C-alpha cells in the first residue's frame, strides 16, 4: 500500500519545468504513488502535491485542504474547464520552500479529471480550493507560483531559497 | 555568532503553555541566540519565531515578514499599545506543523520593545506584519493559534498533528 515518503524537488531542478505526461495506466503501482504521495504531503505541511515535485512525470495530484481523509482528492488528467473571477492569494509551493507571496487566481474554478481509480468527476472549488486546483494544475505544465512575480519578486525568492538551502546544509 | 540550529518544539510540549519571563541581560549569549533563532526560523520556512517554541523562556521574538536581512526585526519585551479592527487571516504555526485555520485578529497593532541590542523602539505593523505580531507575542503568553479555534477545529488540527508526528516517525 505504502512504501517511501518521496524527496521534494526544490527549484531550480528541471523536472519540475518537464510538461507531464497523462497517466494512462490505473494499477497497484499507480495507488502505491498516490498514497506516497499524501504522505509526502502531510509530513512536508502541505496541502496538495502534483507528481512532477517528487520527480514523477505524471498529470496527478493529490489534496487535503481540509487535513483529514474523507476531504482527500485526487486529480488525474485534470482540465480547467471554467474559470471565474480574479482574487489575490498567499501562496507557498513545497517546490520554491521559504517563499511567501501575493499571487492573483481565479477566484473559482470547475475541473474535471480522473479519480484516484481512473473514474470521471467534476468539481468546483472557491478559496483555497480553487487556488489549490489552480496551483497543482500549473505544476503538470512545468509552471511555478514565482512565475507570474514582477523580476523583482522573483529575485528576492531566488535569494531566500538560496539562503534556505544554505542552512539546510548546515542543519544537523 | 551562530551555534546551532534548534529544534522546534511541537504541541502538547509543556514549555510552550509557560508564560515567558523579561529579557535582562543583553550580551553575547543573547546575540548567539537571536542568530540562531534567526536560522532556525528561516530553515522552517517560517516569517516568525519565539523563544519559547525552542524551549527558551524568554519574551523573545525574531520576524522577518519579506525574507531579507534589511528587513529583519527583534522584539524583546514587548507590549501590545493598541490595536485596531478585526481580520481573518489564514494562519500556521510552527509549532502546530500540518495546521492550516482561518483566525481573527487586530488589523493594525502597535508594539512597544526592545531592539536587539536592548534599545527601546515602537513599530506599527498592518496585514501579515501586525498579525505575526499578536501570533508571537501569543507565544510569550503560552498562548497558540489552536486555542481560539472552535473545538472541533482545535480536534481536527490535533489529529492531523498526530498524523504528521506518525509520518515523521517513517521518514527515513
Ligand atoms: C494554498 C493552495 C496552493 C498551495 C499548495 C502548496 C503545496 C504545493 O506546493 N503543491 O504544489 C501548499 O501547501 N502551500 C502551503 C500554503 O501556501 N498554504 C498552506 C495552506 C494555506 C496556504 C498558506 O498560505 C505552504 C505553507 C507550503
Ligand atoms: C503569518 C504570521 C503568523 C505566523 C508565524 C508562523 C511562525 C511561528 O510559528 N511563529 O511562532 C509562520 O511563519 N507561519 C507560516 C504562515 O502561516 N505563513 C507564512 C507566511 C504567510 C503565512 C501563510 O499562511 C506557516 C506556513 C509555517
Ligand atoms: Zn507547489
Ligand atoms: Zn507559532
Amino acid at each position: 500500500h505504502h512504501m517511501a515518503i518521496r524527496k521534494i524537488l526544490y527549484l531550480p531542478d528541471e523536472r519540475l519545468r518537464k510538461i507531464a505526461k497523462p497517466v494512462e495506466t490505473f494499477d497497484e503501482s499507480l495507488q502505491t504513488l498516490i498514497n506516497d504521495m499524501f504522505d509526502t504531503m502531510y509530513d512536508a505541511r502541505g496541502v496538495g502535491l502534483a507528481a512532477p515535485q517528487i520527480g514523477v512525470s505524471l498529470r496527478l495530484s493529490v489534496i487535503d485542504i481540509v487535513g483529514d481523509k474523507k476531504e482527500q482528492i485526487v486529480i488525474v488528467n485534470p482540465e480547467i474547464v471554467s474559470s471565474h473571477g480574479e482574487k489575490e492569494f498567499e501562496e507557498g509551493c513545497l517546490s520554491v520552500p521559504g517563499a511567501y507571496d501575493t499571487v492573483v487566481r481565479a477566484e473559482k474554478v470547475t475541473v474535471k479529471a480522473l479519480d484516484r481509480f481512473g473514474k470521471p468527476f467534476e468539481i468546483t472549488g472557491e478559496g483555497l480550493l480553487a487556488e489549490c486546483l489552480q496551483h497543482e494544475i500549473d505544476h503538470m505544465n512545468g509552471k511555478l507560483f514565482v512565475d507570474m512575480l514582477s523580476p523583482l519578486k522573483r529575485m528576492m525568492a531566488r535569494r531566500k531559497l538560496d539562503k534556505f538551502k544554505r542552512l539546510q546544509a548546515r542543519k544537523p
